[PDB]
């Protein structure tokens, strides 16, 4: 019922196409013949003129192939063959391929094309000596009547190799992508050319990718991302080696990674240098600006020789914050520079903490929050890069409830929680900046543990808002236990003492509660050995091996004076033996513990999977 | 430095093997020849005796392959070819394939085996007609001096076309898996056979699997299991159609699915029929056996016309339980029969609930729990089928704390919690029966909500043990909220009223808390419309669409008189439009919400993925 085209190759022995056209069962239409320059085709044309008028025979010749000496012209013939198969518009269900005729390599190319593109039947024809000729027991060369006689009395074989399936993306495709060129053209006869070997590279790379995927099909659920299955064996072996922070190639690779940020404070971004000057030279009221004064950093501040405690760590960012963000222009400018920095670092999703009520003097905290939200929305709408018309970096908001050692600090917590609930219920567009949770931070000790604020957070739990708690930075595991089991926290920050209790660590691992680590902040405050030279070993590797969803963050960019890339590199330095697959696992954990919707999570997963740079 | 083996076919034209042997810049060792028993090889051995005495060539002839008549001859030649390639412990980098000689199909199969097995070089040799012969302009015939003369004068071309890579898991295989027979054994010349076409089927399956995987590479993250990527397009389309409970094929497919059980009561298994008699005829002391009396079931009990309340449902299983299980023989037989039923149903992992203290009259509850654990452990050890030497079904234990409307029940709750903690601390082997959590079931109302039992479960939370709660079966969403946020429940049972509160549903979906539903029990107690003909619609589809991890279980197998297959089919009946992929998603959710270790979870994931039957 199908059209049943017949593709055949021709050598220097004519009367092959007449034999192949005669098939016990096939009603062939539109016979196609592929041949070189020298063979003659008069006999075939006479056959199809006298015995089958309606078969509209077409003959194609390769432009510059007449005798093969090297491999260069074989590649030309193969490329022209592939484009010639592609030139017509036929599915595999109506393709019959005959490999008889031509050089020994031409038949191999015939079968390779048939098994790659797909065909209904691959076969070849044989005939034995039956004609007396001038020399006894001679093959029937010509003089069609003896070919028909041999068919009728019946010794022709027609060995049927069988059907072929073909790769699915190559079954149809299009010929406009890979066209041919006609050099000279007479009736039903052509000479053709191809500019390049694009189809060869396309086919080769798709087969190579398929071979790699078949090679890496096991150990797939252990892989953080699916695209890693398309990597070569050498690349995968290199991925399992320990990361070397000194090597510039490793630094470039880490800088080229898509990243997710979950712990970043807005008030500690621009505290020194040119960034502070740029923020200051944007105020609407320059008259009321406080006099410029930069706190002096300790010796070798990025990597101090001695640890320092919290008080001067907070005082080190006195040049920015409440003293400076009280001006609306400064707040806007701060937001723009933070978004620019996040985009430059390669982050694709970030959550930013803020304390709007600290910046309200004549305006309400609602106005401050609206200003921050509008500035971030305008920044996201400005940079419509990335595929699908989505912002380069998506920013969500988290509000901070601060607790202090003494004074008046507990009314502000209530104001922040109420504002967070109202704002979360106000803005609800999925593809926009939103308030997605609250955070309990500040001074921590025995008297300010988590279970003393349950009555304040009951309303937050009633309204359905996510909660993160700072715990374990300067306390034992009891604070972490109370945060987990009394405030129903979903994420923990600076849980450095989680390893003191095995049962608590098992509970955190089993419940999927995320942990956030900041290598620079932890090293600068608690002190830690570097390069394997009494706080103890850094607990990153222990958490990774135990099964905890641990992530690496930046905390205060300005105060600690570094970014995500530097934090990852020092994470490698603090735990010798850390691998690159561990970095990918960290990114996967950050994706899984984010405070986002399911569709956004899937989109981020796809975006990160295809963005990992190769060695 | 490689050995550089050479493989070449030969037809009715000698002096081709010596020409291919003289490949420039290649020192060959142990050249191999494949023939069709028709031609002669005297020339080959004569040449290798005089000009290369250290190459120890071999010659092979194919199993009565006289001439090409039909396709069976070609198939036998191809099978002998593949087994001949395998029966030489050779790597990809030292194979050199020459597709010169024999039929066109012979050279084509040469190239096919080269590109599948991954040769290191494929080439084709040509010669120039430079010999006088008896008629001028002749190819160089048998004699060797003229072959050497033509090599010296530069009349050989050696068209060589690229190396090959080959599929990775097929690069080695092993000779002792598709062996060759030896019909006749003469010096350096052999005739070989092959029992069957096993390698052909192996290769066809491999290529088809690779092609299907390449066809379905996208939409892989959405697939619950990876093996679904190896299904054909028709099967995948059939997977998305709505389930038809009336179709016998669908019934067989559901019965053939690997399953996970998470809500099963031990005391409600054998309550009627032959199973109850079998349990009764196992007592150590039949004198104290209470008289037999089976409660009568309502009309059309499996699908009753009107719902019944909990009291009659519980009284329906009075023939078994506390009255019967105080005798250890009956308890042991009960456990054996339940494990047999679970294996028959196809369950690969199950968690069983029990109340040992209810069966302690002269023995301690510790002895009863030890007997139950020993019975299940012995049952697991006995049936060590399945790959890896693992038990067919793995059973873990959960202990019930029962609350009642009036009477003395809190002491029993404290007893059960303490026993659970001690038992969980006692048995710690990963590949063994273990106690993994506690349950809060029984009578529920306003006065017996979850937050009235916090002080009793604080110890369980300190020791790090999983908790599940019966909530929502006969209460509004307030009970579910209290269970989630005051008792830190990890999984909920019969949460039929979760949809009344949107915030609670969103929180449950975000936190990953599991929900268990029992179709038959829910229909029998609450009443629900069937086939889409006021309790409202059954909430399976809403929970699935909202992202809640929802699973389907059996509750009481005996009282409700149904199994997992019946429950899944009735779930399809309760929500028209339920698809088969939805059943797979339910299985994945059950796997994700279980109380097991990570290694066991990975093993179960692989086992379920590699065991889904095809349509
Ligand atoms: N000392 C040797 N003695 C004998 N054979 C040798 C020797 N050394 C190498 N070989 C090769 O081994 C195959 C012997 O079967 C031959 O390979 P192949 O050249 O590919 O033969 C195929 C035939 O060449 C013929 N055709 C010659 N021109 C052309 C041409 N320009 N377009 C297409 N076909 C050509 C074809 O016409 P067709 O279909 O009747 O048969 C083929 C020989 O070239
Ligand atoms: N009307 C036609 N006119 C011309 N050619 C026709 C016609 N009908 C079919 N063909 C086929 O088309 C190819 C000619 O280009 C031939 O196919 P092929 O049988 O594969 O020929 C290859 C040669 O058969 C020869 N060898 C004859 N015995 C055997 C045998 N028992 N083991 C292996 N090879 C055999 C081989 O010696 P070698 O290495 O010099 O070249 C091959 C012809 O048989
Ligand atoms: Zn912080
Ligand atoms: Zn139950």
């Amino acid at each position: 019922n199908v059209q049943a085209h017949l593709f055949v190759s021709l050598g220097t022995a004519p009367a092959i196409v007449p034999e192949a056209f005669l098939l016990p069962g096939a009603r062939f239409v539109s016979v196609h013949v592929l041949t070189t320059e020298r063979p003659d085709v008069t006999l075939i044309r006479e056959f199809f003129r006298r015995h089958a008028p309606g078969v509209n025979l077409t003959i194609t010749r390769v432009a510059g192939f007449q005798d093969l000496k090297s491999e260069e012209d074989h590649f030309r013939f193969e490329e022209v063959m592939f484009r010639w198969f592609l030139a017509s518009r036929t599915g595999p269900e109506q393709r019959f391929v005959c490999l008889t005729g031509g050089f020994k390599t031409m038949s191999a190319a015939m079968q390779k094309a048939a098994t790659v593109l797909g065909a209904a039947e691959v076969f070849h024809v044989l005939a034995d000596d039956c004609c007396v000729g001038p020399q006894g027991r001679l093959m029937p060369p010509s003089t069609l009547e003896e070919i028909l006689w041999a068919r009728d009395q019946g010794h022709l074989h027609w060995i049927r190799l069988g059907p072929e399936r073909g790769w699915p993306q190559l079954r149809r495709i299009a010929p406009e992508q890979f066209p041919l060129q006609v050099v000279e053209e007479k009736g039903d006869e052509r000479r053709v050319q191809a500019e390049d070997r694009a189809f060869g590279t396309f086919l080769q790379d798709l087969l190579q990718r398929a071979s790699r995927i078949a090679g890496a099909w096991e150990m797939l659920p252990e892989l953080p991302f699916a695209d890693l299955a398309t990597w070569s064996e050498g690349e995968l072996a290199w991925l399992r080696e320990p990361l070397d922070p000194r090597a510039p190639a490793d630094q470039r690779w880490v800088a080229g990674l898509p990243k997710i940020e979950l712990h970043c404070h807005l008030g500690g971004f621009a505290t020194h240098g040119e960034l502070l000057r740029r923020v200051r030279n944007a105020a609407e009221n320059p008259g009321k600006l406080p006099p410029l004064e930069e706190p002096r950093l300790p010796e070798g501040w990025p990597l101090p020789a001695q640890p320092i405690p919290l008080a001067e760590y907070m005082k080190l960012g006195n040049a920015n914050g409440t003293a400076l963000l009280r001006d609306p222009g400064c707040l806007r400018e701060q937001c723009r520079l933070l978004y620019r920095h996040l985009v430059d670092q390669g982050v694709c999703y970030a959550e930013v903490r803020c304390s709007p009520a600290n910046y309200a003097e004549v305006r309400s905290p609602w106005d401050v929050l609206a200003d921050i939200r509008a500035a971030f929305q305008e920044c996201m709408e400005g940079a419509r890069t990335a595929p699908g018309g989505l912002p380069a970096c998506h920013v969500n908001l988290i509000l901070i409830a601060t607790r202090r050692a003494s004074g008046d600090y507990r009314a502000a917590i209530a104001r922040h929680l109420a504002l967070a609930v109202t704002a979360a219920e106000h803005w609800r567009d999925e593809n926009a900046c939103r308030v997605v949770g609250v955070d309990l931070a500040g001074y921590e000790d025995e008297k300010t543990r988590a279970h003393y604020f349950r009555e304040e957070f009951t309303a937050v739990h009633r309204c359905g808002l996510a909660v993160t708690v700072h715990a374990g930075e300067n306390d034992d595991a009891e604070g972490i236990w109370r945060a987990v089991f009394d405030l129903n926290a979903r994420r923990l920050g600076h849980a450095l003492s989680l390893g003191q209790s095995r049962e608590l660590l098992r509970s955190v691992a089993d419940r999927g509660i995320g942990v956030e680590l900041c290598p620079y902040a932890n090293l600068q405050i608690k002190g830690f050995r570097l390069d394997g030279s009494a706080p103890g070993p850094y607990p990153l590797l222990d958490y990774l091996r135990e099964g905890v969803r641990v992530t690496v963050n930046t905390d205060n960019i300005g105060i600690s004076a570094a970014s995500l890339t530097d934090n990852l590199l020092l994470a490698a330095r603090l735990c010798p033996g850390l691998t690159r697959l561990d970095l990918l696992h960290l990114q996967r954990h950050a994706l899984e513990t984010a405070f986002c919707t399911a569709t956004q999570r899937l989109t981020l997963l796809r975006r990160i999977s295809s963005g990992i740079p190769r060695p």
